[PDB]
Protein backbone atom coordinates (compact mmCIF):
# COMPACT_ATOMS: atom_id res chain seq x y z
CA UNK A 1 0.00 0.00 0.00
CA UNK A 2 0.52 3.80 -0.44
CA UNK A 3 2.01 6.19 2.66
CA UNK A 4 5.18 3.58 2.26
CA UNK A 5 5.38 4.10 -1.91
CA UNK A 6 5.99 7.54 -1.13
CA UNK A 7 8.63 7.14 1.05
CA UNK A 8 10.51 4.59 -0.98
CA UNK A 9 10.18 7.40 -3.93
CA UNK A 10 11.27 9.83 -1.06
CA UNK A 11 14.35 8.03 -0.21
CA UNK A 12 15.03 7.71 -4.09
CA UNK A 13 15.18 11.17 -4.71
CA UNK A 14 17.43 10.89 -1.67
CA UNK A 15 20.15 9.04 -3.16
CA UNK A 16 19.44 5.89 -1.23
CA UNK A 17 19.53 3.03 -3.43
CA UNK A 18 17.63 -0.53 -3.50
CA UNK A 19 19.78 -3.45 -2.01
CA UNK A 20 18.95 -7.20 -3.04
CA UNK A 21 19.29 -9.88 -0.19
CA UNK A 22 18.63 -13.64 -0.01
CA UNK A 23 17.50 -16.31 2.32
CA UNK A 24 19.58 -16.70 5.56
CA UNK A 25 21.51 -13.28 4.98
CA UNK A 26 21.67 -10.69 7.26
CA UNK A 27 20.93 -7.08 6.69
CA UNK A 28 22.44 -6.15 9.69
CA UNK A 29 23.99 -8.19 12.65
CA UNK A 30 24.05 -8.18 16.63
CA UNK A 31 27.79 -6.84 16.64
CA UNK A 32 27.78 -3.87 13.88
CA UNK A 33 28.49 -0.88 15.79
CA UNK A 34 26.70 0.97 12.96
CA UNK A 35 23.07 1.93 13.96
CA UNK A 36 20.64 1.59 10.64
CA UNK A 37 16.46 2.23 9.99
CA UNK A 38 16.02 -0.28 7.52
CA UNK A 39 13.21 0.51 5.23
CA UNK A 40 12.23 -3.24 4.58
CA UNK A 41 10.21 -2.24 1.32
CA UNK A 42 9.48 -5.89 -0.11
CA UNK A 43 9.85 -9.46 1.59
CA UNK A 44 9.72 -11.37 4.65
CA UNK A 45 12.33 -10.98 7.37
CA UNK A 46 13.35 -12.36 11.20
CA UNK A 47 14.43 -10.28 14.09
CA UNK A 48 16.42 -12.72 16.17
CA UNK A 49 18.81 -12.55 18.99
CA UNK A 50 21.83 -14.89 20.11
CA UNK A 51 22.13 -15.55 23.80
CA UNK A 52 25.86 -15.79 24.97
CA UNK A 53 26.20 -19.82 24.50
CA UNK A 54 25.13 -19.16 20.98
CA UNK A 55 21.29 -20.10 20.77
CA UNK A 56 19.31 -18.48 18.28
CA UNK A 57 15.96 -16.60 19.50
CA UNK A 58 13.17 -15.74 17.13
CA UNK A 59 11.81 -12.48 18.26
CA UNK A 60 9.58 -10.86 15.42
CA UNK A 61 8.46 -11.09 11.99
CA UNK A 62 8.03 -8.25 9.78
CA UNK A 63 6.78 -8.35 6.32
CA UNK A 64 7.26 -6.48 3.42
CA UNK A 65 6.75 -2.56 3.84
CA UNK A 66 7.97 -1.95 7.36
CA UNK A 67 10.97 0.31 8.91
CA UNK A 68 13.21 -1.35 11.31
CA UNK A 69 15.49 0.47 13.60
CA UNK A 70 18.50 -0.48 15.44
CA UNK A 71 19.42 3.15 16.73
CA UNK A 72 17.27 5.62 18.56
CA UNK A 73 17.06 8.65 16.69
CA UNK A 74 17.60 11.31 19.46
CA UNK A 75 20.76 9.94 21.05
CA UNK A 76 21.95 7.54 18.18
CA UNK A 77 23.04 4.57 20.69
CA UNK A 78 21.86 1.19 20.10
CA UNK A 79 18.00 0.26 20.81
CA UNK A 80 19.49 -3.90 21.05
CA UNK A 81 21.92 -6.52 20.16
CA UNK A 82 19.60 -7.72 17.18
CA UNK A 83 20.31 -8.94 14.00
CA UNK A 84 17.47 -9.20 11.09
CA UNK A 85 17.83 -11.94 9.10
CA UNK A 86 15.66 -12.71 5.51
CA UNK A 87 13.67 -15.72 5.33
CA UNK A 88 11.73 -15.60 2.37
CA UNK A 89 13.66 -16.06 -0.87
CA UNK A 90 14.34 -12.52 -1.84
CA UNK A 91 13.98 -9.14 -0.36
CA UNK A 92 14.46 -5.61 -0.97
CA UNK A 93 14.86 -3.28 1.37
CA UNK A 94 16.84 0.25 1.71
CA UNK A 95 19.60 0.64 4.25
CA UNK A 96 20.26 3.93 5.77
CA UNK A 97 22.35 5.05 8.17
CA UNK A 98 20.92 6.33 11.45
CA UNK A 99 21.93 10.08 10.95
CA UNK A 100 20.61 10.55 7.48
CA UNK A 101 17.14 9.31 8.42
CA UNK A 102 16.82 12.22 11.25
CA UNK A 103 17.98 14.91 8.56
CA UNK A 104 15.72 13.12 5.79
CA UNK A 105 12.22 13.11 7.99
CA UNK A 106 13.93 16.67 9.60
CA UNK A 107 13.30 17.77 5.86
CA UNK A 108 10.24 15.99 5.65
CA UNK A 109 7.12 15.61 8.00
CA UNK A 110 4.80 13.61 6.00
CA UNK A 111 7.44 10.71 6.24
CA UNK A 112 8.21 11.67 9.91
CA UNK A 113 5.10 10.77 10.64
CA UNK A 114 4.56 7.29 8.72
CA UNK A 115 7.84 5.83 10.33
CA UNK A 116 6.65 7.17 13.83
CA UNK A 117 3.00 5.94 13.44
CA UNK A 118 4.73 2.16 12.03
CA UNK A 119 6.74 2.44 15.39
CA UNK A 120 3.14 2.73 16.81
CA UNK A 121 1.93 -0.02 14.68
CA UNK A 122 4.82 -2.50 16.66
CA UNK A 123 3.94 -1.18 19.87
CA UNK A 124 0.39 -2.13 19.72
CA UNK A 125 0.80 -5.33 18.14
CA UNK A 126 2.78 -6.66 20.51
CA UNK A 127 0.09 -5.46 23.48
CA UNK A 128 -2.66 -7.21 21.64
CA UNK A 129 -0.74 -10.99 20.82
CA UNK A 130 0.01 -10.61 24.74
CA UNK A 131 -3.73 -10.14 25.34
CA UNK A 132 -4.45 -12.76 23.38
CA UNK A 133 -1.99 -14.92 25.49
CA UNK A 134 -2.93 -14.08 28.83
CA UNK A 135 -6.63 -15.31 27.95
CA UNK A 136 -5.69 -18.04 25.94
CA UNK A 137 -2.69 -18.40 26.74
CA UNK A 138 -0.71 -20.89 23.67
CA UNK A 139 -4.25 -21.32 21.94
CA UNK A 140 -4.38 -17.20 21.83
CA UNK A 141 -0.88 -17.06 20.88
CA UNK A 142 -1.22 -20.00 17.75
CA UNK A 143 -4.86 -18.62 16.48
CA UNK A 144 -3.28 -15.10 16.31
CA UNK A 145 -0.24 -16.34 14.11
CA UNK A 146 -2.86 -18.17 11.57
CA UNK A 147 -5.02 -15.28 11.67
CA UNK A 148 -1.94 -12.67 10.69
CA UNK A 149 -0.95 -15.50 8.15
CA UNK A 150 -4.61 -15.43 7.00
CA UNK A 151 -5.33 -11.88 6.73
CA UNK A 152 -1.68 -11.14 5.23
CA UNK A 153 -1.47 -13.76 2.73
CA UNK A 154 -4.66 -15.72 2.30
CA UNK A 155 -7.45 -15.75 -0.62
CA UNK A 156 -10.91 -17.13 -0.98
CA UNK A 157 -11.54 -20.29 -2.81
CA UNK A 158 -13.95 -23.67 -3.01
CA UNK A 159 -11.67 -25.23 -0.45
CA UNK A 160 -11.25 -22.67 2.51
CA UNK A 161 -9.13 -19.48 2.77
CA UNK A 162 -5.81 -21.01 0.66
CA UNK A 163 -2.45 -19.22 3.12
CA UNK A 164 -0.19 -18.84 -0.30
CA UNK A 165 2.90 -18.88 1.48
CA UNK A 166 5.29 -21.01 -0.23
CA UNK A 167 6.02 -24.11 1.95
CA UNK A 168 9.45 -23.35 2.49
CA UNK A 169 8.75 -20.24 4.15
CA UNK A 170 6.17 -21.89 6.28
CA UNK A 171 9.01 -24.65 7.20
CA UNK A 172 10.69 -21.95 9.16
CA UNK A 173 6.73 -21.75 11.00
CA UNK A 174 6.03 -25.63 10.62
CA UNK A 175 3.42 -27.64 8.92
CA UNK A 176 5.62 -30.05 10.97
CA UNK A 177 7.15 -28.84 20.19
CA UNK A 178 4.08 -30.57 21.22
CA UNK A 179 1.03 -28.64 23.02
CA UNK A 180 1.40 -26.77 19.65
CA UNK A 181 0.47 -29.96 18.20
CA UNK A 182 -2.22 -30.44 21.06
CA UNK A 183 -3.25 -27.57 19.40
CA UNK A 184 -2.95 -27.72 15.72
CA UNK A 185 -3.97 -31.35 15.98
CA UNK A 186 -7.18 -30.09 17.54
CA UNK A 187 -7.63 -27.23 15.16
CA UNK A 188 -7.09 -29.83 12.12
CA UNK A 189 -9.61 -32.18 14.11
CA UNK A 190 -12.18 -29.78 14.00
CA UNK A 191 -12.05 -28.42 10.49
CA UNK A 192 -10.49 -25.16 11.28
CA UNK A 193 -7.31 -25.18 9.17
CA UNK A 194 -6.42 -28.10 6.96
CA UNK A 195 -3.76 -29.62 5.47
CA UNK A 196 -3.74 -30.89 2.13
CA UNK A 197 -2.26 -30.08 -1.40
CA UNK A 198 0.68 -28.78 0.27
CA UNK A 199 -1.06 -25.78 1.94
CA UNK A 200 -2.91 -24.95 5.05
CA UNK A 201 -6.32 -23.65 4.44
CA UNK A 202 -8.34 -21.93 6.74
CA UNK A 203 -12.50 -23.05 7.15
CA UNK A 204 -13.63 -21.40 10.02
CA UNK A 205 -12.40 -18.04 10.36
CA UNK A 206 -15.25 -16.73 13.18
CA UNK A 207 -13.25 -19.45 15.66
CA UNK A 208 -9.69 -17.60 15.12
CA UNK A 209 -11.35 -14.46 15.07
CA UNK A 210 -12.97 -15.85 18.78
CA UNK A 211 -9.56 -16.67 20.26
CA UNK A 212 -7.62 -13.74 18.79
CA UNK A 213 -9.50 -10.91 19.35
CA UNK A 214 -7.31 -8.37 20.13
CA UNK A 215 -5.20 -9.38 17.65
CA UNK A 216 -8.22 -9.13 15.31
CA UNK A 217 -8.73 -5.94 16.87
CA UNK A 218 -5.44 -4.73 15.77
CA UNK A 219 -5.89 -5.46 12.16
CA UNK A 220 -8.80 -3.64 11.89
CA UNK A 221 -7.29 -1.06 13.66
CA UNK A 222 -4.03 -0.58 12.36
CA UNK A 223 -4.01 -1.52 8.55
CA UNK A 224 -7.72 -1.40 7.83
CA UNK A 225 -7.46 -2.01 3.42
CA UNK A 226 -6.24 -5.52 4.56
CA UNK A 227 -8.93 -6.64 7.49
CA UNK A 228 -11.57 -5.48 5.36
CA UNK A 229 -11.05 -8.04 2.54
CA UNK A 230 -12.05 -10.87 4.53
CA UNK A 231 -14.81 -8.93 6.79
CA UNK B 1 15.05 12.22 32.14
CA UNK B 2 16.58 15.89 30.92
CA UNK B 3 15.01 15.38 27.69
CA UNK B 4 11.14 14.48 29.82
CA UNK B 5 12.11 17.90 31.38
CA UNK B 6 12.61 19.92 28.39
CA UNK B 7 9.18 18.52 27.34
CA UNK B 8 6.98 19.19 30.56
CA UNK B 9 8.87 23.38 30.04
CA UNK B 10 7.59 22.83 26.63
CA UNK B 11 4.13 21.42 26.85
CA UNK B 12 3.37 24.36 29.44
CA UNK B 13 4.65 27.50 27.60
CA UNK B 14 1.83 26.12 24.67
CA UNK B 15 -0.24 26.01 27.40
CA UNK B 16 -1.17 22.89 28.23
CA UNK B 17 -1.58 22.37 32.23
CA UNK B 18 -0.87 19.39 34.31
CA UNK B 19 -3.78 17.30 36.20
CA UNK B 20 -3.98 15.35 39.41
CA UNK B 21 -4.66 12.16 39.19
CA UNK B 22 -4.71 9.32 42.69
CA UNK B 23 -5.13 5.43 42.64
CA UNK B 24 -7.24 3.71 40.80
CA UNK B 25 -8.33 6.76 38.58
CA UNK B 26 -7.92 6.07 34.55
CA UNK B 27 -6.90 8.90 32.60
CA UNK B 28 -8.01 7.46 29.60
CA UNK B 29 -10.40 4.72 29.23
CA UNK B 30 -11.35 1.89 26.43
CA UNK B 31 -14.41 3.47 25.21
CA UNK B 32 -13.51 6.93 25.22
CA UNK B 33 -13.52 8.27 21.10
CA UNK B 34 -11.04 11.48 21.63
CA UNK B 35 -7.59 9.92 21.14
CA UNK B 36 -4.60 11.56 23.76
CA UNK B 37 -0.87 11.81 23.96
CA UNK B 38 -0.49 11.13 27.47
CA UNK B 39 2.58 12.74 28.56
CA UNK B 40 2.78 10.84 32.04
CA UNK B 41 5.46 13.02 34.56
CA UNK B 42 5.26 11.66 37.32
CA UNK B 43 3.61 8.19 39.14
CA UNK B 44 3.17 4.58 38.30
CA UNK B 45 0.15 3.38 36.15
CA UNK B 46 -0.79 0.36 34.07
CA UNK B 47 -2.54 0.13 31.07
CA UNK B 48 -5.20 -2.57 31.13
CA UNK B 49 -7.69 -4.61 28.28
CA UNK B 50 -11.29 -5.42 29.68
CA UNK B 51 -12.41 -8.31 27.64
CA UNK B 52 -16.09 -8.51 26.79
CA UNK B 53 -17.53 -10.88 29.28
CA UNK B 54 -15.68 -8.12 31.75
CA UNK B 55 -12.43 -9.69 32.89
CA UNK B 56 -9.73 -6.91 33.42
CA UNK B 57 -6.57 -8.02 31.91
CA UNK B 58 -3.19 -6.43 32.96
CA UNK B 59 -0.66 -5.64 29.71
CA UNK B 60 1.92 -3.01 30.91
CA UNK B 61 2.99 -0.61 33.31
CA UNK B 62 4.40 3.00 32.72
CA UNK B 63 6.65 4.97 35.15
CA UNK B 64 6.70 8.93 35.19
CA UNK B 65 8.38 10.15 32.25
CA UNK B 66 7.06 8.47 29.41
CA UNK B 67 4.62 9.20 26.57
CA UNK B 68 1.24 6.91 26.52
CA UNK B 69 -0.36 7.82 23.08
CA UNK B 70 -4.45 6.42 22.44
CA UNK B 71 -4.10 7.53 18.74
CA UNK B 72 -2.05 7.25 15.41
CA UNK B 73 -0.89 11.04 14.86
CA UNK B 74 -1.44 11.24 11.22
CA UNK B 75 -4.40 9.22 10.49
CA UNK B 76 -5.81 10.18 14.09
CA UNK B 77 -7.43 6.76 14.58
CA UNK B 78 -7.10 4.57 17.80
CA UNK B 79 -4.60 2.31 18.07
CA UNK B 80 -6.77 0.27 20.01
CA UNK B 81 -9.70 -0.23 23.36
CA UNK B 82 -7.05 0.57 26.43
CA UNK B 83 -7.70 1.93 30.07
CA UNK B 84 -4.94 3.96 31.42
CA UNK B 85 -5.13 3.22 35.44
CA UNK B 86 -2.95 5.04 38.08
CA UNK B 87 -1.74 1.97 40.52
CA UNK B 88 0.44 4.73 42.69
CA UNK B 89 -1.05 6.78 45.71
CA UNK B 90 -0.60 10.15 43.81
CA UNK B 91 0.27 10.68 39.94
CA UNK B 92 0.69 14.25 37.67
CA UNK B 93 0.14 13.93 33.83
CA UNK B 94 -0.41 16.83 30.89
CA UNK B 95 -3.29 15.08 28.73
CA UNK B 96 -3.30 16.31 25.21
CA UNK B 97 -5.75 15.59 22.43
CA UNK B 98 -3.88 13.95 19.47
CA UNK B 99 -4.25 16.59 17.10
CA UNK B 100 -3.16 19.04 19.32
CA UNK B 101 -0.15 16.76 19.44
CA UNK B 102 0.21 16.30 16.17
CA UNK B 103 0.30 20.75 15.63
CA UNK B 104 2.91 20.58 19.04
CA UNK B 105 5.42 18.38 17.08
CA UNK B 106 5.88 19.81 14.16
CA UNK B 107 7.01 23.06 15.53
CA UNK B 108 9.62 21.05 17.65
CA UNK B 109 11.75 18.39 16.39
CA UNK B 110 14.31 17.99 19.57
CA UNK B 111 10.45 17.42 21.09
CA UNK B 112 9.28 15.01 18.13
CA UNK B 113 12.63 12.80 18.55
CA UNK B 114 11.68 12.48 22.28
CA UNK B 115 8.47 11.00 21.74
CA UNK B 116 9.68 8.86 18.59
CA UNK B 117 12.23 7.70 21.03
CA UNK B 118 9.50 6.72 23.76
CA UNK B 119 8.39 4.25 21.34
CA UNK B 120 11.39 3.10 20.30
CA UNK B 121 12.02 2.57 23.76
CA UNK B 122 9.07 0.47 24.12
CA UNK B 123 9.21 -1.46 21.39
CA UNK B 124 12.69 -2.99 22.22
CA UNK B 125 11.35 -3.28 25.63
CA UNK B 126 8.58 -5.78 24.91
CA UNK B 127 11.23 -7.75 22.83
CA UNK B 128 13.59 -8.18 25.33
CA UNK B 129 10.47 -9.27 27.92
CA UNK B 130 9.74 -11.79 25.11
CA UNK B 131 13.33 -13.19 24.56
CA UNK B 132 13.81 -13.67 28.38
CA UNK B 133 10.25 -15.50 28.38
CA UNK B 134 10.98 -17.80 25.35
CA UNK B 135 14.45 -18.97 26.85
CA UNK B 136 13.85 -19.00 30.62
CA UNK B 137 9.95 -19.28 30.72
CA UNK B 138 8.26 -17.05 33.56
CA UNK B 139 11.55 -17.65 35.34
CA UNK B 140 12.60 -15.39 32.94
CA UNK B 141 9.64 -13.16 33.09
CA UNK B 142 9.60 -13.21 36.73
CA UNK B 143 13.49 -12.39 37.33
CA UNK B 144 12.86 -9.81 34.42
CA UNK B 145 9.88 -8.18 36.25
CA UNK B 146 12.30 -8.23 39.83
CA UNK B 147 14.95 -6.53 37.83
CA UNK B 148 13.17 -3.88 36.70
CA UNK B 149 11.70 -3.32 40.19
CA UNK B 150 15.31 -3.43 41.93
CA UNK B 151 17.06 -1.03 39.10
CA UNK B 152 14.22 1.62 38.96
CA UNK B 153 13.71 1.70 42.47
CA UNK B 154 16.44 -0.17 44.51
CA UNK B 155 19.12 0.90 46.50
CA UNK B 156 22.28 -0.50 48.41
CA UNK B 157 22.18 -0.91 52.06
CA UNK B 158 23.63 -3.79 54.67
CA UNK B 159 20.94 -6.22 53.69
CA UNK B 160 21.10 -6.20 50.28
CA UNK B 161 19.21 -4.14 48.19
CA UNK B 162 15.93 -2.79 49.69
CA UNK B 163 12.89 -2.31 46.71
CA UNK B 164 12.07 1.02 48.05
CA UNK B 165 8.01 0.53 46.26
CA UNK B 166 5.38 1.12 48.87
CA UNK B 167 3.93 -2.20 49.53
CA UNK B 168 0.41 -1.01 48.65
CA UNK B 169 2.14 -1.05 45.41
CA UNK B 170 3.56 -4.17 45.74
CA UNK B 171 0.32 -5.61 46.04
CA UNK B 172 -0.28 -4.63 42.26
CA UNK B 173 2.27 -6.87 41.71
CA UNK B 174 0.17 -21.65 39.06
CA UNK B 175 3.25 -21.05 41.33
CA UNK B 176 4.32 -18.66 43.67
CA UNK B 177 6.70 -21.78 43.53
CA UNK B 178 9.51 -20.05 41.89
CA UNK B 179 9.62 -16.69 43.71
CA UNK B 180 9.40 -19.74 46.62
CA UNK B 181 13.16 -20.78 45.21
CA UNK B 182 14.12 -17.47 44.92
CA UNK B 183 13.51 -17.00 48.66
CA UNK B 184 15.03 -20.45 49.32
CA UNK B 185 18.37 -19.62 47.36
CA UNK B 186 18.70 -15.74 49.46
CA UNK B 187 18.14 -14.04 45.68
CA UNK B 188 15.57 -12.40 47.25
CA UNK B 189 14.42 -11.81 51.09
CA UNK B 190 10.99 -10.94 52.64
CA UNK B 191 11.74 -8.88 56.26
CA UNK B 192 11.27 -6.19 57.34
CA UNK B 193 7.95 -5.00 54.95
CA UNK B 194 10.26 -4.91 51.91
CA UNK B 195 11.33 -6.53 49.07
CA UNK B 196 15.55 -7.36 49.20
CA UNK B 197 17.61 -8.36 46.31
CA UNK B 198 21.19 -10.34 47.96
CA UNK B 199 21.76 -12.05 44.51
CA UNK B 200 21.19 -9.57 41.61
CA UNK B 201 22.93 -12.02 39.12
CA UNK B 202 20.48 -14.60 39.52
CA UNK B 203 18.12 -12.29 38.05
CA UNK B 204 20.28 -10.75 35.25
CA UNK B 205 21.30 -14.88 34.81
CA UNK B 206 17.34 -15.69 33.46
CA UNK B 207 16.12 -11.86 32.22
CA UNK B 208 19.53 -11.58 29.63
CA UNK B 209 17.77 -9.25 27.04
CA UNK B 210 16.12 -7.14 29.62
CA UNK B 211 19.11 -6.27 31.64
CA UNK B 212 20.72 -5.48 28.14
CA UNK B 213 17.66 -3.20 27.17
CA UNK B 214 18.02 -1.41 30.70
CA UNK B 215 21.45 -1.04 30.01
CA UNK B 216 21.14 0.71 26.51
CA UNK B 217 17.51 2.81 27.50
CA UNK B 218 18.50 3.92 31.20
CA UNK B 219 22.50 3.46 31.38
CA UNK B 220 22.88 5.89 34.09
CA UNK B 221 20.62 4.23 35.90
CA UNK B 222 22.05 0.51 35.17
CA UNK B 223 25.60 1.81 36.43
CA UNK B 224 24.47 2.70 39.69
CA UNK B 225 23.92 -0.86 40.79
CA UNK B 226 26.47 -2.44 38.93
N1 LIG C 1 10.56 5.57 31.73
C1 LIG C 1 9.69 4.60 31.46
O1 LIG C 1 8.63 4.45 32.10
C2 LIG C 1 10.07 3.64 30.32
C3 LIG C 1 8.92 2.72 29.92
C4 LIG C 1 9.33 1.48 29.13
N2 LIG C 1 9.77 1.84 27.74
C5 LIG C 1 8.19 0.46 29.16
O2 LIG C 1 7.71 0.00 28.12
O3 LIG C 1 7.71 0.09 30.25
CL1 LIG D 1 5.69 -11.58 15.05
CL1 LIG E 1 5.55 -3.80 31.81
Amino acid sequence: NAQAEEFKKYLETNGIKPKQFHKKELIFNQWDPQEYCIFLYDGITKLTSISENGTIMNLQYYKGAFVIMSGFIDTETSVGYYNLEVISEQATAYVIKINELKELLSKNLTHFFYVFQTLQKQVSYSLAKFNDFSINGKLGSICGQLLILTYVYGKETPDGIKITLDNLTMQELGYSSSAVSRIISKLKQEKVIVYKNSCFYVQNLDYLKRYAPKLDEWFYLACPATWGKLN
